[PDB]
Protein backbone atom coordinates (compact mmCIF):
# COMPACT_ATOMS: atom_id res chain seq x y z
CA UNK A 1 0.00 0.00 0.00
CA UNK A 2 1.60 3.05 -1.13
CA UNK A 3 1.81 6.15 0.91
CA UNK A 4 -0.78 8.09 -0.71
CA UNK A 5 -3.32 5.04 0.29
CA UNK A 6 -2.23 4.88 4.03
CA UNK A 7 -3.11 8.88 4.12
CA UNK A 8 -6.40 8.15 2.06
CA UNK A 9 -7.36 5.61 4.64
CA UNK A 10 -6.11 7.83 7.80
CA UNK A 11 -8.37 10.89 7.01
CA UNK A 12 -10.99 9.43 5.51
CA UNK A 13 -11.60 7.06 9.03
CA UNK A 14 -11.66 10.65 10.91
CA UNK A 15 -15.75 10.88 10.02
CA UNK A 16 -17.00 7.44 10.61
CA UNK A 17 -14.23 6.99 13.77
CA UNK A 18 -15.34 10.36 15.27
CA UNK A 19 -18.50 8.71 16.40
CA UNK A 20 -18.28 5.18 17.18
CA UNK A 21 -21.73 4.72 19.28
CA UNK A 22 -23.21 5.22 15.69
CA UNK A 23 -20.58 4.37 13.24
CA UNK A 24 -20.85 0.69 15.10
CA UNK A 25 -24.33 0.61 15.48
CA UNK A 26 -24.67 1.01 11.35
CA UNK A 27 -22.34 -1.90 11.02
CA UNK A 28 -23.71 -4.27 13.66
CA UNK A 29 -27.41 -3.56 12.74
CA UNK A 30 -26.68 -4.02 8.89
CA UNK A 31 -25.03 -7.20 10.18
CA UNK A 32 -28.23 -8.83 11.33
CA UNK A 33 -30.76 -6.73 9.47
CA UNK A 34 -29.45 -8.71 6.21
CA UNK A 35 -27.81 -12.23 8.48
CA UNK A 36 -29.85 -12.91 11.47
CA UNK A 37 -28.79 -15.74 12.04
CA UNK A 38 -25.50 -14.01 13.53
CA UNK A 39 -27.85 -12.57 16.52
CA UNK A 40 -28.01 -16.21 17.97
CA UNK A 41 -24.44 -15.81 18.94
CA UNK A 42 -24.77 -13.17 21.15
CA UNK A 43 -26.64 -12.68 24.55
CA UNK A 44 -28.81 -10.12 23.03
CA UNK A 45 -30.28 -12.60 20.12
CA UNK A 46 -34.15 -11.77 21.22
CA UNK A 47 -33.55 -7.75 21.28
CA UNK A 48 -35.89 -6.24 18.80
CA UNK A 49 -34.08 -5.24 15.84
CA UNK A 50 -34.92 -1.50 16.52
CA UNK A 51 -33.80 -1.51 20.41
CA UNK A 52 -30.22 -3.23 19.36
CA UNK A 53 -28.56 -0.54 19.68
CA UNK A 54 -29.70 0.03 23.13
CA UNK A 55 -28.35 -3.20 24.29
CA UNK A 56 -25.23 -2.57 26.59
CA UNK A 57 -23.51 -5.53 24.66
CA UNK A 58 -24.33 -4.73 21.41
CA UNK A 59 -22.92 -1.38 22.16
CA UNK A 60 -19.55 -2.73 23.23
CA UNK A 61 -19.43 -5.02 20.57
CA UNK A 62 -20.20 -2.61 17.96
CA UNK A 63 -17.66 -0.47 19.79
CA UNK A 64 -14.79 -3.05 19.46
CA UNK A 65 -15.31 -2.97 15.89
CA UNK A 66 -14.65 0.10 15.60
CA UNK A 67 -11.39 0.63 18.06
CA UNK A 68 -9.51 -2.56 16.57
CA UNK A 69 -9.68 -1.04 13.22
CA UNK A 70 -8.55 2.01 14.57
CA UNK A 71 -5.62 0.61 16.12
CA UNK A 72 -4.90 -1.20 12.83
CA UNK A 73 -5.10 1.87 10.82
CA UNK A 74 -2.64 3.80 13.71
CA UNK A 75 0.06 1.14 12.66
CA UNK A 76 0.05 2.03 8.89
CA UNK A 77 3.12 2.97 6.78
CA UNK A 78 5.23 3.15 9.36
CA UNK A 79 7.70 0.26 10.77
CA UNK A 80 6.04 -3.14 12.15
CA UNK A 81 2.92 -2.56 10.16
CA UNK A 82 2.62 -6.05 9.17
CA UNK A 83 3.71 -7.76 12.18
CA UNK A 84 1.19 -5.40 14.46
CA UNK A 85 -1.63 -6.29 12.02
CA UNK A 86 -0.71 -9.60 12.27
CA UNK A 87 -1.11 -9.28 16.01
CA UNK A 88 -4.13 -7.51 16.12
CA UNK A 89 -5.85 -9.84 13.85
CA UNK A 90 -4.61 -13.31 15.05
CA UNK A 91 -5.76 -12.30 18.09
CA UNK A 92 -9.43 -11.65 17.29
CA UNK A 93 -9.47 -14.63 15.21
CA UNK A 94 -8.77 -17.07 18.08
CA UNK A 95 -11.17 -14.95 20.28
CA UNK A 96 -14.19 -15.70 18.51
CA UNK A 97 -12.89 -19.70 17.91
CA UNK A 98 -15.52 -20.45 21.18
CA UNK A 99 -18.24 -18.60 18.91
CA UNK A 100 -17.81 -20.30 16.31
CA UNK A 101 -17.59 -17.47 13.87
CA UNK A 102 -17.73 -18.40 10.31
CA UNK A 103 -15.78 -17.45 7.11
CA UNK A 104 -18.83 -16.96 5.25
CA UNK A 105 -20.06 -14.88 9.09
CA UNK A 106 -16.85 -12.75 8.59
CA UNK A 107 -17.49 -12.16 4.67
CA UNK A 108 -21.41 -11.41 5.59
CA UNK A 109 -19.27 -8.61 7.82
CA UNK A 110 -16.70 -7.63 5.84
CA UNK A 111 -19.31 -6.31 3.11
CA UNK A 112 -21.60 -4.17 5.84
CA UNK A 113 -18.16 -2.98 7.03
CA UNK A 114 -17.25 -1.58 3.33
CA UNK A 115 -20.82 -0.48 2.62
CA UNK A 116 -20.85 1.37 5.55
CA UNK A 117 -17.51 3.23 5.66
CA UNK A 118 -18.41 3.86 1.57
CA UNK A 119 -21.32 6.01 2.57
CA UNK A 120 -19.68 7.43 5.59
CA UNK A 121 -16.70 9.65 4.05
CA UNK A 122 -18.54 9.27 0.68
CA UNK A 123 -15.84 7.18 -0.53
CA UNK A 124 -15.36 7.13 -4.61
CA UNK A 125 -14.63 3.53 -5.92
CA UNK A 126 -10.89 3.86 -5.97
CA UNK A 127 -11.29 5.10 -2.61
CA UNK A 128 -13.77 2.43 -1.83
CA UNK A 129 -10.89 -0.19 -3.07
CA UNK A 130 -7.96 1.03 -1.17
CA UNK A 131 -10.09 0.44 2.11
CA UNK A 132 -11.51 -3.11 0.61
CA UNK A 133 -7.58 -3.63 0.10
CA UNK A 134 -7.00 -2.70 3.81
CA UNK A 135 -9.56 -5.13 4.96
CA UNK A 136 -8.96 -8.01 2.65
CA UNK A 137 -5.51 -7.83 4.05
CA UNK A 138 -6.37 -8.20 7.67
CA UNK A 139 -9.14 -10.89 6.81
CA UNK A 140 -6.36 -13.07 4.90
CA UNK A 141 -5.17 -12.76 8.83
CA UNK A 142 -8.07 -13.96 10.16
CA UNK A 143 -8.65 -16.66 7.52
CA UNK A 144 -5.37 -18.16 8.43
CA UNK A 145 -6.57 -19.01 11.97
CA UNK A 146 -9.55 -20.45 11.35
CA UNK A 147 -11.04 -23.02 9.60
CA UNK A 148 -14.43 -22.70 7.11
CA UNK A 149 -16.50 -23.04 10.02
CA UNK A 150 -14.56 -20.80 12.98
CA UNK A 151 -13.18 -23.77 14.44
CA UNK A 152 -9.08 -23.70 14.97
CA UNK A 153 -6.93 -25.43 12.60
C1 LIG B 1 -14.11 -6.98 12.40
C2 LIG B 1 -14.55 -8.08 12.98
C3 LIG B 1 -14.77 -8.27 14.43
C4 LIG B 1 -14.08 -7.74 15.46
C5 LIG B 1 -12.95 -6.75 15.45
C6 LIG B 1 -14.65 -8.30 16.65
C7 LIG B 1 -14.17 -8.09 17.91
C8 LIG B 1 -14.57 -8.74 19.04
C9 LIG B 1 -13.91 -8.67 20.31
C10 LIG B 1 -12.65 -7.81 20.56
C11 LIG B 1 -14.63 -9.45 21.14
C12 LIG B 1 -14.38 -9.73 22.63
C13 LIG B 1 -13.73 -11.09 22.82
C14 LIG B 1 -13.64 -11.32 24.31
O1 LIG B 1 -14.67 -11.71 24.94
O2 LIG B 1 -12.55 -11.13 24.87
C15 LIG B 1 -15.73 -10.05 20.38
C16 LIG B 1 -16.66 -10.92 20.90
C17 LIG B 1 -17.65 -11.53 20.17
N1 LIG B 1 -17.86 -11.42 18.84
FE1 LIG B 1 -16.77 -10.29 17.61
N2 LIG B 1 -15.68 -9.21 16.33
C18 LIG B 1 -15.72 -9.20 14.96
C19 LIG B 1 -16.61 -9.95 14.27
C20 LIG B 1 -17.58 -10.79 14.74
C21 LIG B 1 -18.52 -11.58 13.95
C22 LIG B 1 -18.50 -11.63 12.42
C23 LIG B 1 -19.34 -12.22 14.78
C24 LIG B 1 -20.47 -13.11 14.35
C25 LIG B 1 -21.59 -13.36 15.00
C26 LIG B 1 -18.91 -11.89 16.11
C27 LIG B 1 -19.40 -12.42 17.26
C28 LIG B 1 -18.93 -12.23 18.52
C29 LIG B 1 -19.40 -12.88 19.66
C30 LIG B 1 -20.58 -13.84 19.73
C31 LIG B 1 -18.60 -12.44 20.76
C32 LIG B 1 -18.75 -12.88 22.19
C33 LIG B 1 -19.81 -12.10 22.91
C34 LIG B 1 -20.00 -12.52 24.33
O3 LIG B 1 -19.19 -13.34 24.84
O4 LIG B 1 -20.97 -12.05 24.97
N3 LIG B 1 -17.84 -11.01 16.07
N4 LIG B 1 -15.65 -9.62 19.10
CL1 LIG C 1 -28.84 -15.27 8.14
MG1 LIG D 1 -12.05 -28.10 11.14
MG1 LIG E 1 -18.36 -28.22 15.50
Amino acid sequence: MNSDEVQLIKKTWEIPVATPTDSGAAILTQFFNRFPSNLEKFPFRDVPLEELSGNARFRAHAGRIIRVFDESIQVLGQDGDLEKLDEIWTKIAVSHIPRTVSKESYNQLKGVILDVLTAASSLDESQAATWAKLVDHVYAIIFKAIDDDGNAK
